C-alpha cells in the first residue's frame, strides 16, 4: 500500500478515453526504427498500448499472419478458438485476428454475441476438441491479463492447450517483425464482413460446455448441499457470465457483488501504486470485496483473463502461497482416482509449506523454475495432479486424472475453495491455520537491489560449487541449487536450502537488478538472518563480475 | 413514460461496447447504392452509427473534404474551430476531420488536452474571432446532440456562428455523397501524426474565454450576491468542465450532482422509450436530478452538445414552453440597452403566452416558421434580442445587444434562470405562475394522424383562402396563415388563430402523417373543441387528393 489513494475508488481523472484509444489502434503506427514499438511476443504473448504505438493494427495483423503460417507449418488443420477479455483494445485486436485468420483459410470458433472468454475456457475447449482424435484445434487469447485499461495483449495456445513455448513464440515474433519491416506486404486479409460470410468463422456458446464440465473436476454436489453463502467480485472480467451461469446451473447461493463491465474499469479501487489494475490477489484492488467479507462464508475474484484467483474469507484476502499449500493438502486426500504416481508441481520460489504438505502425504514433489510453462506437459499427460505459482495461478486434473485446462484456471481454483469449505466444514484460511499449527507459521519476504549489467549476467551463470557456504542462519545447508530438482531445468540463479529455511536469488527480467526470495519456518528474526546471509552470498559470488 | 423501465437506472444489458463500436467506424463501411447509408447532412448535420454503416470513416472523410472545399469557395480562409462532444464516435470523427482539414491546408483550432466543447462555445469562438475583422473563421461541431450512445454526428457553423443553412448543407451533402460514390478519390488526407506536425492544428483553451465572457451576457454579480444553493447534472456532456469553471471563477455555490464522463452513459436513467438519451427536457432522463431537487434553490442540466437546457426547481422539471415565456418576460424588462429596435423571435408552434407577454411589454413580436435557423440572422445583427424553440433550445444577446452565440446556448439559458431567481427573489416557475394569473393558464397539445404522401404534399401547398371557416371553437378567426407573419416565410402548413386559441397543422417530416399543434387560453375543454375543429378543417382542405 504505497500510494496515498491506494485502495480508494477510482475517480474520473483516473480514467481513459476508450473511443480515443481505440481510434489510436487504427490511426497510429509503430515508428520505423523504434525498438520500443516492435512486437515482443513471449510467454504471455505481446502486450502494449495503442497510445504508445505498441498495440496497433499493424502489430495484430502481423502477429495473426505469423500464427496462421506457423500453425499450418506445424500441421494444425482443425479450428482456432479465439477468445477475448474485456479490455478495450481486445475489440479491435479480435477483428484483426478474424480478418487475417479467415484470409489464411483458418477455421475460427468464437463466443457468440461478441461475448468474453477466459483463458482456461480456451484451454479447456482446445483439450476437449483434441480428445476427439481428429484435426487438431489450437487457440488465441486476446488479453493482457490484469494490466491497466489502456493495454492490450494477445497470446497463442497450441494443441496441448497450454501457453505456447519459445520454439513457437520466437518464430512468431521474428516473423511478425519481418512483416512490419516489410510494410505488411505478406499479410493476407479479408474484410470483417467477408470473414463472417466466408464460412470460416463459427460462433458458439463456449460457456455452457465449460460450466457443465465443472462437475467433472470440482465436487459441485457437495458445494450445493453445504448451502454456503458465496460472494464473487467478477472485477469486470472475461468470466463474469461464467459466474452467473455457474450460480444458475448449480443452484448456488452465489452473489455477484457488482456486475459492471466497463472498458474504463472505473468501478475499481486503485491498486497499491494508484493505478487501475484488476489484480485479484492485491488487497488494494480487492478493497471493494473485502469491505463485504463479513457477508460471505467465502468470496473470490479473478483477473480479467480468469486464469488467476483471489480467495476471501471473513478473515481477509488469503495469501496466494497459503492457499496453494491448502489446495494441495486437500486435493491429494480427496481425489482417490488419481494414481499413486500423480505428482505435485511447485515453482522454486513458492512456500516450503508445500514441501511439508507433500512429504506428509507421501506424494512426489516436482520443483520447477518459475513460469507455468513447466507444468503444461505434466498436466497434459496426467503426471502432475496440480501445478501452481505463488503469483495466484494454478490448475489441477479432472477427478479421473485427465486434464481440464493446461493453462492456469482461476475458476476451478475458486470453486475448489468452496469444495474445501463444504466437504470439510472449514474454510481454506482455517485449514492454513491448522497447517501453521502443525509445521510452524513460515515468514516469507522478497528483496530487490540493483546490479550492473555484467553482475546480472553473472548471476544466471553460477554453479553450485561457486557457493562455499555450509550453513545458513545457523542450520546446515541441505542443498545449493542452480537447477530445479524436479525437472533439472536451469534456475538462471541460485537457491540455498536448510531444513528450516531457504533463499533463492534470480536476476530481474526487466531491470538491471536481482531479487531474493526467502522464507523461514522459525519466524521473522530467523528470516532476517537468512536475508542478511543471502545478500552476503550473492555479493561474494558476483564480486568479480 | 411508455417503456416499463422508463426513468430507471440503465442496466449493464442496456450498454454499448464502446471499443467494438469505435472499431466498426474503421472496419465497416456504407453499402454502395444503399440510401440508408448515405450522407444525410441537414439542419443538424449528418448523424448515424458505425454499427448501422451510417457513421464510419468514409462518411467523415467525405464530409470534411466537402466542408474544406465549400468554405474555400465561400471566401473563408481563417481557422476552423473544431469541437467535439462526449459520444464515443466523436473521437474517431474528430481525428478524421483533422487529417482531412490539415491535408487541405486548413488551419484548425481545437480544445487542448483532447477536451470537449459545447456547440455555443464553437459559435461564440467564431463570433469573437470574426469581430477582429481578418480572414474569416468558421467551425465544426462533432455531436449528435442527445442521441443514444451508439450514435455520432457532425455539423458545420459558418462565419456568422450559426448552424449552416440549406444553401450550404445541401451542397456539402451532394459533394460528400459524390466523394463516397467516387471511392474517396478527391479526399485529401494525411496521417494524424502528419496533421499534428504540419502546424495546421493549434490547441487552445476555449473554456476560459467563454466562462469569463458570461459576465457580459448574464448578471453574474447578482447571482453571486444572492448566494443561492445551485445544482447541475452535467449529464456526462461536453460542458462538464464549463460548469466546474463557472462555479470556481464566479465563486458560486454550485454543485455537480455527478461528474461522470462515460461513453456508455451508464449513469443515465432510461428515457420514456427505454433508450439512453441525454435529453435535459425529458422527465424520465432527468430522474436522477429530479430525485435531488429538494437540495437546491434551482438546478440545471444540458444535452451533450450543451445547446439545450433543463430547468429544475423543487416543484420539478419546468415545461420548456413555459420557461421561454418567463425568459422573454424577464429579459425584455431587465435589458435596458436592448432598445425599440430589438425584437422578440418566436416560432409558429410556441405558446401564445409569448404573444401576450410581448404585447404587454410593448415590444415587437417576430413570428417565424418552425426551426432555429430563422433566428440566426436577427441574433447576428442585434435585431432579435431572443429566439427559442419548443424543444428547450434558445439564445439571446449580450447586455449591449451584440450577439453571444448565434447557435442555441444551453449554458446562458441555465444561468439566466439563476439570474432571474437572484434579481427577483422568485424562481422561473414562480414567474410562470404569475403569468398564468395575469393571462390564464393555456392548455397546449399535439395531435397526429396518418397522411398519404399526397395529402402531406397538399398540406404544404395551401393558401389562406382555402379555409372557409370564419370561427374556431366559438371565436371569430383573426388570422388564416400559410406564411409566418414575422418574416413572410412559407410555414409548409396552416395556422388558424382567434383571440383565445390557435392550431397549426404541418406534414410530418419523418412519417406518413400530419401533426396539429393546438392551444387555448380558455382551458382544456375549449382546447379539445379546437382539436375537433382542426381535424375537421384539415380533413376538409385535404378532402381534395
Ligand atoms: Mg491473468
Ligand atoms: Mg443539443
Amino acid at each position: 500500500a504505497i500510494h496515498n489513494r491506494a485502495g480508494q475508488p477510482a475517480q474520473q481523472s483516473d480514467l481513459i478515453n476508450v473511443a480515443q484509444l481505440t481510434a489510436q489502434y487504427y490511426v497510429l503506427k509503430p515508428e520505423a526504427g523504434n525498438a520500443e514499438h516492435a512486437v515482443k511476443f513471449g510467454t504471455s504473448g505481446h502486450r502494449g498500448s495503442a497510445g504508445r504505438h505498441s498495440f496497433n493494427e499493424p502489430h495484430i495483423l502481423a502477429i495473426a499472419q505469423a500464427i496462421a503460417e506457423e500453425r499450418a507449418k506445424n500441421g494444425i488443420t482443425g479450428p482456432c478458438y479465439v477468445g477475448k477479455d474485456t479490455h478495450a483494445l481486445s475489440e479491435p485486436a479480435f477483428i484483426s485476428v478474424l480478418e487475417v485468420l479467415a484470409a489464411n483459410g483458418v477455421d475460427v470458433i468464437v463466443q457468440e454475441n461478441n461475448g468474453f472468454t477466459p483463458t482456461p475456457a480456451v484451454s479447456n475447449a482446445i483439450l476437449v476438441h483434441n480428445k476427439k482424435g481428429g484435426p487438431l484445434a489450437d487457440g488465441i487469447v486476446i488479453t493482457p491479463s490484469h494490466n491497466p485499461p489502456e493495454d492490450g495483449g494477445i497470446k497463442y495456445n497450441p494443441p496441448n492447450g497450454g501457453p505456447a513455448d519459445t520454439n513457437v513464440t520466437k518464430v512468431v515474433e521474428d516473423r511478425a517483425n519481418a512483416l512490419l519491416a516489410g510494410g505488411l506486404q505478406g499479410v493476407k486479409r479479408i474484410s470483417l464482413d467477408a470473414a463472417m460470410a466466408s464460412g470460416h468463422v463459427k460462433a458458439v456458446d463456449l460457456v455452457q460446455p465449460f460450466v457443465e464440465g465443472l462437475a467433472d473436476i470440482v465436487d459441485m454436489a457437495a458445494i450445493q448441499k453445504a448451502g454456503l453463502t458465496l460472494g464473487v467480485d467478477p472485477l469486470g472480467g472475461s468470466g463474469i457470465e461464467y459466474w452467473k451461469r455457474i450460480a444458475e446451473h448449480y443452484k448456488l447461493n452465489l452473489t455477484l457483488v457488482n456486475d459492471q463491465v466497463d472498458q474504463t474499469f472505473r468501478f475499481m479501487h486503485l491498486d497499491k501504486d494508484g493505478a487501475i489494475r484488476m489484480d485479484c490477489s492485491s488487497e488494494c484492488a480487492m478493497a471493494g470485496l473485502l469491505a463485504l467479507r463479513d457477508k460471505f462464508d467465502l468470496a473470490f475474484a479473478n483477473d480479467p483473463d480468469y486464469d488467476r484467483h483471489g480467495i476471501v474469507t471473513p478473515a481477509g484476502l488469503m495469501n496466494p502461497n497459503h492457499y496453494l499449500a491448502v489446495a494441495i493438502n486437500y486435493l491429494f486426500q480427496h481425489r482417490p482416482l488419481w494414481g499413486k504416481d500423480v505428482a505435485v508441481g511447485k515453482t522454486l520460489v513458492s512456500s516450503a509449506m508445500i514441501d511439508r504438505v507433500v512429504n506428509d502425504l507421501g506424494r512426489k514433489l516436482v520443483e520447477v523454475p518459475v513460469g507455468f510453462k513447466w507444468f503444461v506437459d505434466g498436466l497434459f499427460d496426467g503426471s502432475f495432479g496440480f501445478g501452481g505459482e505463488e503469483s495466484a495461478g494454478a490448475s489441477f486434473l479432472r477427478f479421473d486424472g485427465t486434464p481440464w485446462s493446461t493453462d492456469k484456471d482461476g475458476i476451478i481454483m475458486c470453486l475448489l475453495a468452496a469444495e474445501i469449505t463444504a466437504v470439510t466444514g472449514k474454510n481454506p484460511q482455517e485449514h492454513y491455520n491448522e497447517l501453521a499449527a502443525r509445521f510452524g507459521a513460515p515468514s516469507y519476504n522478497r528483496l530487490q537491489a540493483s546490479a550492473t549489467s555484467a553482475q546480472k549476467a553473472a548471476l544466471s551463470k553460477l554453479s553450485p560449487e561457486m557457493v562455499s557456504a555450509s550453513t545458513l542462519a545457523g542450520d546446515p545447508i541441505t542443498a545449493r541449487l542452480t537447477a530445479a530438482p524436479g525437472n533439472g531445468a536451469s534456475i538462471g540463479g541460485l537457491k540455498v536450502m536448510t531444513d528450516n529455511g531457504w533463499f533463492a536469488a534470480r536476476p530481474s527480467g526487466t531491470e538491471d537488478a536481482y531479487k531474493i526470495y526467502c522464507e523461514s519456518f522459525l519466524g521473522e528474526e530467523h528470516r532476517k538472518q537468512i536475508e542478511k546471509e543471502a545478500v552476503e552470498i550473492v555479493s561474494e559470488v558476483l564480486k568479480n563480475a
